[PDB]
């Protein structure tokens, strides 16, 4: 029963680690998810500014 | 035991899952850390033309 009752209190914890690992991990692609795009993003500015910047030069 | 076991399987179940689901968001983050990587060097290597085509200009 403690067997079972420690491995629980364990998976369980883990459980709750591993979510919340998830949590963050997913807290993270979503973070990174806006700062790819902001990268994304900033870079079709610099991207544009840069055609800009050649079509002035 | 029964209820332990159980308990058990299920909070392993759902750490395996929340593993893969910080797995999966893992990998989702790690997909975006590569392009993040990837295209905030291009930020960079776009601004650093960019630099390059100012001073030019």
């Amino acid at each position: 029963l403690d067997k079972y009752s420690e491995a629980l209190k364990d998976a369980q914890e883990k459980l709750e680690l591993a979510e919340k690992k998830a949590t963050d991990a997913e807290a993270d692609v979503a973070s990174l998810n806006r700062r790819i795009q902001l990268v994304e993003e900033e870079l079709d500015r610099a991207q544009e500014r840069l055609a800009t910047a050649l079509q002035k030069l």
